[PDB]
């Protein structure tokens, strides 16, 4: 039969593209294995005239686009940019309301979860290490998160629909930012075995799983010694743009301007809601595209975030 061909573009990044010829007789897949347009995947489909000019994703299946795709994504993951386009071929059709001069996330598909880690990132000090995710956080911040929340769920290996812990998730994200020069220092007390100053630098030096409360958390919190006799740990020093102090969710009250923004959690353990509540000129609670305006709040929090640049104690 006749031979019908279209010139492409293909990629791992988006930045940088190799013009292609497609015989349109056979598939996509066939051609160059798996393919994607904009999340939908196109591999097992013959290509369409309306298909000339435009930009596909295909897996690396040579050192040119291994290397390409590895300086963008910092991964060799060979699942990674299917899940990535898996999951943003759903994340296109969430809709990113502006609320509180803030992009959110109006609820689907459990993105509750995402919606709460987002506000947060936005009013925190971050830079993400691979340019796949410093480039869809600048345009997320412009109100366009989509690539973001795909790379995020492709990044913390999740499925759409299915629900996440925000530490977790976050812990995931400052694994892959620059946490570098954070800094920390706690001493232990025991009345029987005497102080012990250790020494936290990234991740493990603004992450803190146990009380919600930073002034507690300086003041000194009661933790279980070796020995068997309770001992007290506290804050020496702290060198961050931020902390996040995290706990089994509780009963809390947070008052206007003592914190930057906390993670509610209301429900069962997998299976709760999340609601972000921000600290500005008075309490914000952002549930999806749904906003509440408050002096005083009072829920289960889980997560607090705390804005800090340096911290020494006056204890001893
Ligand atoms: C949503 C989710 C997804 C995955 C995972 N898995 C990973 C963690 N490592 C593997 C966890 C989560 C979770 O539920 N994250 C909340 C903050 C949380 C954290 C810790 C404990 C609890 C609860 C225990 C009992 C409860 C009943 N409800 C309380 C009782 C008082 O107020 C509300 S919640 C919840
Ligand atoms: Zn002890």
């Amino acid at each position: 039969s006749e031979v019908r061909t279209i010139k492409v573009f293909t990629t791992v990044d988006n930045i940088n593209l190799h013009t292609q010829v497609v015989d349109m007789s056979m598939t996509y897949g066939q051609q160059f294995g798996p393919t994607y347009l904009d999340g939908a995947d196109v591999t097992k489909i013959k290509p369409h005239n309306s298909h000339e000019g435009k930009t596909f994703y295909v897996l690396p299946n040579d050192d040119t686009l291994r290397v390409e795709a590895f300086e963008y994504y910092h991964t060799t993951d060979p699942s990674f940019l299917g899940r990535y386009m898996s999951a943003l071929n759903h994340t296109k059709k969430w809709k990113y309301p502006q609320v509180n001069g803030l992009t959110s996330i109006k609820w689907a598909d459990n993105n509750c979860y995402l919606a709460t880690a987002l506000l947060t990132l936005q009013q925190i000090e971050l830079k993400f290490n691979p340019p796949a995710l410093q480039d869809a956080y600048y345009r997320a911040r412009a109100g366009e998160a989509a690539n973001f929340c795909a790379l995020i769920l492709a990044y913390c290996n999740k499925t759409v629909g299915e629900l996440g812990d925000v530490r977790e998730t976050m812990s995931y994200l400052f694994q892959h930012a620059n946490l570098d020069s954070c800094k920390r220092v706690l001493n232990v007390v025991c009345k029987t075995c005497g102080q012990q100053q250790t020494t936290l630098k990234g991740v493990e030096a603004v992450m803190y799983m146990g009380t919600l409360s930073y002034e507690q958390f300086k003041k000194g919190v009661q933790i279980p010694c070796t020995c068997g006799k309770q001992a007290t740990k506290y804050l020496v020093q702290q060198e961050s743009p931020f902390v996040m102090m995290s706990a089994p969710p509780a009963q809390y009250e947070l008052k206007h301007g003592t914190f930057t923004c906390a993670s509610e959690y209301t429900g069962n353990y997998q299976c709760g809601h999340y609601k972000h509540i921000t600290s500005k000129e008075t309490l914000y609670c952002i549930d999806g595209a749904l906003l509440t305006k408050s002096s005083e709040y009072k829920g289960p929090i889980t997560d607090v975030f705390y804005k800090e640049n340096s911290y020494t104690t006056t204890i001893k």
